[PDB]
């Protein structure tokens, strides 16, 4: 029993981290096969960040300007290309630690593990959700650029995020591994703000099911509700609309506990309208929305 925010084991991604240097800028790269992926603002200096034309800046860059370092050992760059907001540096050695992998673009509400890195070396690992406003509530300093977000399916690492930047509210923005930003953000030092940070309703419900599984069920009331009637209440508290797809995805948890999704919705409804009254659910004084239904199942059934 017990329920914790849990990252995937990071060993397979640690073997892919390298340091990339160009000019005075040092940041992290991801080395998979004979390619290093990193954020394109490696090309920029402190002057350039206001309004850089990345294509023009790239004209002045040769292969030998890019120093790539795995541990103490240097990798020879034999080619470079810009793909959207990432740079692909072709090197002459394939990574011997390349795990089984693919690049996925995740959906909002889905979660992943972040291996926060500085100078190509790991600082630590934590779990994040892609917020509905396409930001993440991370922990990143200067130098963290190129740190990656991933999930693991048995042996296959799915890379979903590369870190690029921090927004005014202390939240973070980045790209998929094809260099496309999540959200409307650009890799430019200009006025940018996150939209309204809404709660991932289906995840809250998943977490309530986790609470019940762990014996922490004081919040279960005697009411039920309808999907439309719950959704009216959701809208008021900036909760995302609950759909029938979300109901179906909660089915495994509903079946294990014997509590229908709409019964749980009615208990959530009461927590929204009355608050928690100083009480906790799984050691938390607020409602947690960064556990997917799949996250809950995995932790409660001991998937490896
Ligand atoms: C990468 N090393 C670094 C990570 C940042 C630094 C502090 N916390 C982080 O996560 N990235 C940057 O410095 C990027 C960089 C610059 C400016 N920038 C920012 O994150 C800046 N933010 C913004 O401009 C904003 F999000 F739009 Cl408000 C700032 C935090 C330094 C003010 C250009 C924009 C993105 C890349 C190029």
């Amino acid at each position: 029993s017990g329920f914790r925010k849990m990252a995937f084991p990071s060993g397979k991604v640690e073997g892919c981290m390298v340091q990339v240097t160009c000019g005075t800028t040092t940041l992290n790269g991801l080395w998979l096969d004979d390619v290093v992926y990193c954020p394109r603002h490696v090309i920029c200096t402190s002057e350039d960040m206001l309004n850089p034309n990345y294509e023009d800046l790239l004209i002045r860059k040769s292969n030998h300007n890019f120093l790539v370092q795995a541990g103490n050992v240097q990798l020879r760059v034999i080619g470079h290309s810009m793909q959207n907001c990432v740079l692909k540096l072709k090197v002459d050695t394939a990574n011997p630690k390349t795990p089984k992998y693919k690049f996925v673009r995740i959906q909002p509400g889905q979660t992943f593990s972040v291996l926060a890195c500085y100078n190509g070396s790991p600082s630590g690992v934590y779990q994040c959700a892609m917020r509905p406003n396409f930001t993440i509530k991370g922990s990143f300093l200067n130098g963290s650029c190129g740190s990656v977000g991933f999930n693991i399916d048995y042996d296959c690492v799915s890379f979903c995020y590369m870190h690029h930047m921090e927004l005014p509210t202390g939240v973070h923005a980045g790209t998929d591994l094809e260099g496309n930003f999540y959200g409307p953000f650009v890799d430019r030092q200009t006025a940018q703000a996150a939209g309204t940070d809404t709660t991932i309703t289906v995840n809250v419900l998943a977490w309530l099911y986790a609470a019940v599984i762990n014996g922490d069920r004081w919040f279960l009331n005697r009411f039920t509700t309808t999907l439309n009637d719950f959704n009216l209440v959701a809208m008021k508290y900036n909760y995302e609309p609950l759909t029938q797809d979300h109901v179906d995805i909660l089915g495994p948890l509903s079946a294990q506990t014997g509590i229908a999704v709409l019964d749980m919705c009615a208990s959530l409804k009461e927590l929204l309208q009355n608050g928690m009254n100083g009480r906790t659910i799984l050691g938390s004084a607020l409602l947690e929305d960064e556990f997917t239904p799949f996250d809950v199942v995995r932790q409660c059934s001991g998937v490896t």
